[PDB]
Order: structure tokens, then sequence, then C-alpha cells
């Protein structure tokens, strides 16, 4: 001398929305875990 949530791309828990290019941040994803 914002909470970082780690997750995995597994359907249907976390998936990339179809239009992720246009989206940033949390909005890029959708699913049960989102």
């Amino acid at each position: 001398t914002t909470v970082v949530v780690t997750t995995i791309l597994e359907s249907p828990y976390v998936m990339m929305k179809k239009n992720h290019e246009m989206l940033e941040g949390n909005e890029r994803y959708e699913g049960y875990c989102v």
C-alpha cells in the first residue's frame, strides 16, 4: 500500500442469438442460463 459471470456455450443454456452481430454485451446471448 460489475460481476464477471463465467458460462459456457451449450444449448439451450447459453446460445448466440442469430443476429449477434448488431449486439454487444449480454444481449449477444439467450437461453435458460441467460
